[PDB]
C-alpha cells in the first residue's frame, strides 16, 4: 500500500531511488 515495500522492487524502473 506504501511506497516501500513496493520501491524495493521496483528496481528495475528507469529512475527510482
Amino acid at each position: 500500500q506504501a511506497e516501500r515495500m513496493s520501491q524495493i522492487k521496483r528496481l528495475l524502473s528507469e529512475k527510482k531511488t
